[PDB]
Order: structure tokens, then sequence, then C-alpha cells
């Protein structure tokens, strides 16, 4: 079976769009209608004319698309496409922090459950966390789940950051070390380093640019050679966008298992079977939607 041909036909039959994250397998990126980071996928979720969304990404991302498109069918091809860091944050963490700091806005990374977003004042992604936190009317904000992004936000805004939970992090980005920075500079001495803010702070400090994957794409025009400190499928994405540049993985083994639960075959099966339908309870969705819409307004 020609999976690509079958998917193209089913997209037409289902009036479906495929939205893909930047960490998707190359063959999935190649059949997606739109590819982007967390923030771009959320905005693109607000101008969907199609009836069905196939979300080639992890669960919290498909949930966000469903919150913004409650009357469209949102399909996740595997329920094992999940984010380890997003599931570190529970409602009880948020409520405990709200108790200690009732006047602190609750700022939740989009890497969170819809249930957790129901208790947020505003959501953020890596691309807009600093701008959003800067503009909130408070010198202290509750922020999670990623402590490494928390550190970056604190450094850039000067505000006091109350992490929820205590040790939230992404195992993929925590793989990068100072030895990887030293190896990169030795193998590719003419390259600059683009580093995701989910990397540990001492690695962040070695960056030529700190950026979300979306900002990596935006700023890649500033140099012709880059070592890429994020999930390794980002190198494919950058190479396709800028064939005239050179991109090298900082670590080939920087692999997100949840992202790679999505396959060409189960995208085909997703459209064929109309599964797995993503649903968000109306009251959770209403409250999460308020925080997300406020994020999109605050840029
Ligand atoms: S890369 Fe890390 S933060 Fe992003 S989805 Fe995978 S586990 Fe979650």
């Amino acid at each position: 079976m020609d999976l690509v041909e079958e998917i193209l036909r089913l997209k037409e039959e289902r009036n479906a769009i495929i939205l893909a994250h930047n960490y998707q397998l190359p063959e999935v990126q190649d059949i997606a209608d739109f590819i982007g980071d967390s923030l771009e996928l959320a905005r693109r979720a607000t101008r969907v004319d199609a009836d069905v969304i196939v979300f080639a990404g992890v669960d919290f991302m498909a949930e966000t698309a469903k919150i913004l498109n409650p009357d469209k069918v949102v399909l996740i091809p595997s329920r094992e496409a999940t984010c380890a860091m997003a599931n570190m944050l529970k409602v009880e963490h948020i409520l405990e922090a709200k108790r200690k700091y009732p006047n602190a806005p609750v700022v939740l990374y989009v890497n969170s459950t819809a249930e957790a977003k129901a208790y947020a004042d505003v959501t953020v992604t890596s691309a807009n966390a600093v701008e959003v936190v800067k503009k909130l009317d408070s010198d202290v904000v509750i922020f999670g789940p990623d402590k490494n992004l928390a550190h970056y936000v604190a450094k850039m805004t000067g505000k006091k950051i109350i992490p929820v939970p205590s040790k939230g992090h992404c195992y993929v980005h925590q793989k990068f070390t100072l030895d990887d920075v030293e190896r990169a500079k030795k193998l590719h001495p003419n390259a600059k380093l683009m580093i995701h803010p989910e990397c540990i702070p001492e690695v962040q400090e070695k960056a030529d640019i700190i950026a979300s994957t979306g900002g990596m794409i935006k700023r890649a025009c500033e140099w012709d050679e880059w070592v890429v400190f994020t999930e390794r499928e980002m190198v494919y994405r950058l190479r396709k966008l800028y064939p005239q540049k050179k991109f090298y993985p900082a670590r080939e083994d920087a692999f997100c298992i949840g992202m790679k639960a999505i396959t060409l075959k189960n995208i085909y099966e997703s459209l064929k079977d109309m599964k797995y339908k993503v649903e968000v309870p109306e009251e959770i969705a209403r409250k999460a939607r308020k925080a997300i819409e406020r994020m999109l307004e605050m840029s």
C-alpha cells in the first residue's frame, strides 16, 4: 500500500488538514499541510476551514487544537504520543502555589494538560513566555512545568518565578551538556549554536541564540551554519527550509519518544478509522480557552 497516496485521498474524503510539529518524522512532515512550533500551531488552529484536524504531535498539542476548535473533529493518531514534561504538573501543584501567592498570575507553558490550563490565567510557549510574563501586572508569577524555561524567563524579565512542580523538565533537552557544546565547537568551528530554552541554564549560556523551534526558523537567516540544540528531527526541518545552509545535530540521540509515536501508517489509519478523537470537557475547555485566547492576544 502507497500510504502517501492513501492519505492524500482520505484528506479529501474527510475534508481534513494535517498539522505537524517540527519534531515529526521527515516522512510525516512531508505530508503535513502545516508545520510549526507550539505557538504557530495554536494560531493556525484559529483559522481552520477544514472539518477534521489530524494532529501529528503529542497529546497536549492536539488538546490545544480541540480547545480552539471545539466543533471540529480533532484526531490524534496514537494515544501514546505524550509529553513526559507536561504530565509532571498536577492541579494540586497549582492550587498549592495559588494558596501561597494569591495575587500571582498563574502562567502555564502550553506543555500542560487541559485540566491544568483550566487553572491558568494565561498560557505561554517558549516563543512568547518572556514577553507575556513581562507584561503581566505582577512582579511574581506562578510558572510551569519546565524549570529550565522558568530559569530563562526569570533571567530575562527580572521577575520572581514560582515553579510548579519542583523539578519539571524535558528529558530530551536535559540530554545536552557542556561537553556537547565543546564537541560542537570543535567539529563545526564556523557554526553558531541555536539552543532551546528547555536546555539546562549552563548550556543556555553558551548559545548564540536561545529560541523556540519557531524562533530557530525565524533567526536561521542570521548565519549560514548552525549546530542545533533541540530534538534531532528539527535538523531535517531546517535543512528542508534552507537547503543552502548547513545544520548539524548537537546530539543525534536527542529523540522524543512521544513525538515518534506518530507514524505515516497510523496517520493513514487515523483518517481511515476517524480515530483517536480528542475530547476536552466543556468546563475545562472554557477555562483553558480563556487563558489561551489571552495568550494569543498578548502575542
Ligand atoms: S520534546 Fe520534551 S517537551 Fe517536547 S514533547 Fe517531547 S518530551 Fe515533551
